Formats: C-alpha cells, structure tokens, sequence
RNA sequence: UUUUUUUUUUUUUUUUUUUUGCGCCGACC
C-alpha cells in the first residue's frame, strides 16, 4: 500500500541452508522442523567429488 | 738427700630358581 516503505524479497529466505531442505515447512510443527534441520547434517551421500 | 699405675684361650660356604590427565567442540537418548 502507500503506507508500506519496503517490500519483502523472498519470505522463504528467512530460513537457513539446512532448514530450506525441508519441503513444505509451514505445514509441520516447529519442533519437527527443528529436528529435520538437525538431522539434515547427519545424512550420508556424495558430499565431495 | 727422694713421693702416687697397671698385665694373658671357644660361632662354619668363596655362593644360588598393558596411553593417564586437562580443556574444547559436535552429537544421541
């Protein structure tokens, strides 16, 4: 509106890198999202070539 | 013409059968 002084660029960018791995985080409970972000760093895969 | 020292015997071989501690960081239940 006219009263607004700034516009948000990306509301999904307020999360960290591990927290962005969770798909649809707004449909989950906050402790579940915290657990998912925590366990995202404990997974196994091709980390480095 | 002159005194105040004492005396005796009993103990054996060439030598022998496994890192503790200190502190930090991350993480699980």
């Amino acid at each position: 509106t006219e009263e607004h002084t700034h516009l948000e660029l990306m509301p999904a960018a307020i999360l960290g890198i591990p927290a962005s791995l969770v798909p649809y985080p707004e449909h989950n409970a906050a402790p579940r999202n915290t657990y998912g972000a925590g366990m995202a760093k404990q997974s196994l895969g091709l980390g480095w070539a």
